[PDB]
């Protein structure tokens, strides 16, 4: 089996927010499996140096042509054909990788997180993002997703109010829930060491189980510091760019915590790489996400599926932001998690309509 | 255009306390333009090496000489020709630079702070210092502050008297105006390192928001400790003596927020680099001044526009205190800000009556 | 003034050893004035995040939309804003950079050297590239050029063959050379500390001046251990893909010389601040090229020409590699030097001619 | 005893290679006894922050008038008085602590050597600057100042020209002298950590003893870096500004030798606190000198006496390079060194005739 066409698709979907854009991949193999994958990013070029633009432009360009007449089984060669050719472009990476590994398990009849070594668990804890803006709203919204036992992990993103602003909504909200939840915040690099100090310190005594990338990556002996001092653990997330990120965090001891995102690293196998250098330093795990759609999702589950542990659960949510799909299997969340079966492959298949629907 | 003269003047202004001494540059360049620039200190020796009568002496025979018969519009040629002929003399050189920037705006018809780039803001935060001495007599200084709109940053000059003192005169003023106001530290060196270890956590326990310069300069590791283990943040001051001293505390992690003075640095372009090298360390910022008059102030101001983010404001108040001035334009304090307006050079023209009336 | 229109340009020139990319970036602005800027990358991906076809998909879709209808003449802001909205896209982001800053000095009457504060000299050392794979076809060519007196100093791409063979290379070259010349190396990043340690001593003890990046910048230690070690001074350039990463390595000692490249950094502005990091650390400097036509080389010498010292010359070569260019002025390179004129802005316009025909 | 009047007088005196310029200090007391002290430099602000008109201005502005009054005897209390008025001003401090320790030691009838706790020697080796450009002509002096036992020892003032021109010529000089003398570098902070690398390795390997100053003091890593590679010992002189930055460096393992100067650290007994401080540590001393004129090179000669061990030697040469001197005692040099003798306080007296004849 070879590699005869790579397809970019930028898809436009609507949320319950607005709209995501997903780059859809579809890899054509000559014995006529096809493997299907997604390379998504939160608004453009804010949250990394990929856009849905930028990721077509270069698969279109560099990436596919030299993928095309490869063996499609040989899923290391590929990659790392990949990497010598290509600096960065973890994203587009990380989609190509998730449609050839998709390819590979519906060719050998067997779940991707199978292909990946062997599951040790068929579902994941998922915690669930408050962000209405509104304290009195986000705690009604808490208390429904309990009630309904869909989520008993909140995250709150902080960082664009004034701080005592931002400190006094996430104090309340763990204060209404008690310890019927487990109340982690996110700041997205949005604060200056200076102002992490008094933050992080409140936050900690106040119940918050973990504090997120809450200084700029550029801050590398910030981070080391709050390691140190922080009342509540801190994880990195936006710190981790690349494998080799991750090595150089935990040899510095910068967190205590890794978010893994297939994404930020260039795939299911790379995220793995991640995980297993946190591992050998006593590094504890979340499955982060940069909310994809399901193919993205268990693209991402698939890999976190095969981990020891995550002490810190996962936020593979995506599909729930979403008012419309562009595969026809539904995500299973029940009971505080999301379920993943056992069908070979990422269990998923396009449907043509809404993808032609919503393509642009 | 070439520099063909230039002076320097001391002038010894009356204050709202006493006297300030400044000491005003005035360049005449070749094609008629005059650019006004301003080197003020403390107390003499008392708060730097520089005095009004060093700088003055430094500035004719040495100095001037070197720039008389150089283009007026090539200021990076000319301050490198200072840096290369003169050790030190940050505050001779800021002012110098200063009056380089007024002219050469003057003669372009743009602000300094689009010399320097272009702002991103009209105005600046102001601080106010409540130096009464009596606690009762500052609280009653800071809700006036409050009512008129012109301060609700305040800052507290402490380390003259016995620890317990101080510490019981600042924890009454933050408790009197609670969250209505923001209060802060300054010990200008006065503690050493055995004092400060409760002091910062007493401070940092009662709400004060930050702690500048607690301990000496020449106290390295124990500034790199504070920076640690102080609830409330560390702030460099007289440690920054240059702008490679800003560079040597940001590697070393000795403070999480930088005091920026251009007379400590060398000039409103110096104390960008300053501004930069703390920008890429992630360390907080904080408009700093030697209480100059009006040229000295807007010079720094027209700096701290250009600047992304300055978490702490500034302090620039110096005009407040001083009852008799040597320009035109008098500053405009309003909505606890200070306000600059777009019109070329520093936008402020010297008064020649009142400047023969208190020069020495 | 206001930005109206900007157009990214993919143009492909031909080469005197295949064919070369740019990204012509052309910035109308309301007042009638036009500035033009390059974002050009070796090998598509292969020496970057940025392709050309990544370049101007994110500014046609991102970065340009952002800057339509913001005052032209306050770059900072407008840099600031892209910074806000666009992480990394430092290469598209210094081709709009450069574009702005040229307009500008159209406007002003000046070059952009004066904008960025002055000049302190009129032309750079240039060093040349021996590329044709053959010791004797390098020896005659480094013999050549010195004859006309165009290049001193000679740079060697090593790495991709056996160690031994590239060191066996190098010093036959310096061997036949004796000191007419410098000799450096660029291993751009081929060598893993185990094969540097050795290849580093034999390189220093046979008359090398420097190595530039013997090994990846993922090995952070290694560089540091490295610059400790090598006989020969280590020179970092693919470490450096930030102005942050700059302040990271001089921080940690990590490399004695800065490659300084507009497009790595964000622009000529921001090749500056990573210039002032060094700087205040006491690192040396060299100019550094991704191998611009001349739009490019001379939005990098105008920066390069403020600078107060670069110990090691610069490489801006760029234009004499081209069969074809863009430009209507061509570069003077005399005396082992690149001239650079005193006309406004960046002292070239558009061959609307050529551009036409070399588009794609 | 009481402090009554204190003259600073500026000198300009003839050299063998131009003219010097010292600041003579004349301290009057209440019994009658009068005490000379020196405040010189090189180069007016080239070699430090104070130059002769600053020292002057700040001396009868300031540090005189604090001082007028108080007991002439009580040298420690008068010092610590002006350390909490002027920060830094080293210089000026310098001048007056000898005058200060002369008077006093005329008062009791002891040298200034035995005030500071006894001599355990009287004499101190000299090393000779060779600065004639010339290479040839420096090897013809130091052969001169062998034969007639003047000089063993010498110096040699590098870093203005190209580095490899720089090399060739000490390494032609130690070559011809042989083992017969010492030669050493002092590259007065002129080059960078990338042009020591190499230039400090071919100097060590050529038998040069010591090299002094090599990079500036803004490197600080670059000083500790080549202190553990340099194959030759490295000096610090510039890096000590201050007793505290002795301190600093020691603890930093910055350099194995110190160079003591009187007025870098403020006077004798403050020179004597950095020696303190470097024996503590194990680091090696060498008596340096300002250039200065009999006064000052007896003020230094007299701390250096008191000393252990002087690993180094000195370079209390500046009467040497002067036509005429203002003390009517002119010092002893014979047989490699200079003699001090056991008069009560400097042992010199002043000739009213000539300091009238030389002052401005
Ligand atoms: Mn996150
Ligand atoms: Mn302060
Ligand atoms: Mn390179
Ligand atoms: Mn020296």
């Amino acid at each position: 089996a070879l590699i005869e066409r790579i397809d970019a698709i930028i898809v436009d979907l609507p949320t319950i927010r607005q709209q995501q854009t997903l780059v859809v991949l579809r890899v054509r193999c000559s014995d006529g499996v096809e493997g299907i994958g997604e390379a998504t990013t939160i608004g453009g070029l804010a949250y990394g140096y990929e856009s849905p633009e930028g990721i077509k432009a270069n698969i279109d360009a560099h990436l596919a042509p030299a993928l095309i007449g490869l063996a499609a089984d040989n899923i290391n060669a590929a990659m790392l054909k990949l990497d010598k050719l290509a600096k960065g472009n973890t994203f587009a990476k990380s989609g190509i990788e998730s449609a050839l590994l998709d390819a590979q398990g519906k060719r050998l009849g067997l779940p991707v997180s199978e292909l990946l070594g062997g599951r040790v668990r068929d579902s994941l804890e998922v915690a669930w993002t408050l962000a209405s803006g509104d304290t009195a709203r986000d705690i009604a919204e808490a208390r429904h997703m309990l009630e309904i036992r869909r989520h008993r992990v909140f995250k709150l993103k902080i960082g664009a109010n004034p701080v005592e602003q931002d400190l006094k909504h996430v104090v309340t909200i763990k204060r209404e829930l008690g310890d019927s939840a487990s109340v982690r915040v996110d700041v997205n690099q949005y604060w200056d060491e200076s102002q992490a100090i008094r933050a992080c310190q409140v936050l900690g005594d106040n119940g918050i189980d973990l504090i997120e990338q809450p200084i700029s990556r550029i801050n590398r002996g910030g981070q080391v510091r709050l390691n140190q001092r922080t009342p509540a653990p801190i994880m990195a997330d936006e710190s981790i760019e690349s494998v080799e990120d991750a090595f150089s965090l935990a040899a510095d001891g910068a967190a205590s915590i890794f978010a893994l995102k297939i994404a930020k690293n260039g795939g299911p196998r790379a995220v793995l790489r991640t995980a297993q250098i946190a591992e050998a330093a006593g590094i504890g795990l979340y499955g982060g996400t940069m909310l994809e759609g399901s193919i993205g999702t268990l693209a991402s589950a698939h890999a976190f599926l095969t981990l020891r542990q995550l002490t810190w659960g996962t936020e593979l949510i995506g599909p729930l932001l979403l008012t419309e799909e562009i595969v026809n299997e539904p995500p299973q969340y029940r009971d505080f998690q999301l379920h993943i079966p056992r069908t070979p492959g990422l269990g998923l298949t396009l449907d043509e309509q809404r993808l032609a629907r919503f393509a642009r």
